[PDB]
């Protein structure tokens, strides 16, 4: 991730106007887009945090848990940690990042720094549910001037997403202000 802490506008977009900002929440998405795709219920939640974080949560199997044979730690921080620019950037531009994920009927947690896991991914509890979370805190020492999510810049994209992938539900959550919308075709 050095790559990317390196020139954080050649991976994200511009980290002064808003652009790269967003393209943060719209990388996310895109993930969590091809998770509803391959469960049943297939519904996305976007959440606008009042501390200016933003959770995607989806109802898809879980992402995979189990150690990678190559790189010798979960599968799920492989996901996170190594190299659509991927999540991994997000995760690397972000000064904390919660993922939770729910699979086999188990809980997993795993906390990040500017893309350094806290600890190994952890099994926490047991569910009936399946799905994936991430909550990000967008780093305030790369994303400088507009550093607060315009609604309605994420209401544009994500209406968008909702055609080309019709039979996914989308809802987005502003917890700031109260606003919410339901994209689905
Ligand atoms: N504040 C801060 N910024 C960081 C960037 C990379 C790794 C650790 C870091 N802690
Ligand atoms: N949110 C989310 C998500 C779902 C699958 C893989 C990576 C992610 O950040």
């Amino acid at each position: 991730l050095d790559a990317v802490r390196k020139r954080p506008g050649m991976y994200i977009g511009d980290t002064d106007d808003g652009t790269g900002l967003h393209h943060m929440v719209f990388e996310v998405v895109d993930n969590a887009i091809d998770e509803a795709l391959a469960g049943h219920c297939k519904e996305i939640i976007v959440t606008i945090h009042a501390d200016n974080s933003v959770s995607v949560q989806d109802d898809g199997r879980g992402i995979p848990t189990g150690i990678h044979p190559e790189e010798g730690v979960s599968a799920a921080e492989v996901i996170m940690t190594v190299l659509g620019v991927g999540v991994s950037v997000v995760n690397a531009l972000s000064q904390k990042l919660e993922l939770v994920i729910q699979r086999e009927g188990k809980i997993h947690r795993q906390i990040y720094e500017h893309g350094v896991p806290q600890a190994p991914l952890a099994v926490t509890g047991e569910t009936e549910k399946t799905g994936t979370m991430v909550r990000f805190w967008p780093s305030l020492e790369t994303f400088t001037n507009v550093t607060e999510f315009e609604y309605e810049i994420l209401a544009k994209r994500l209406r968008e997403l909702s055609f080309l992938n019709s039979g996914v539900s989308i809802r987005l959550r502003d917890k700031r202000d109260g606003k919410e919308d339901h994209f689905h075709y």
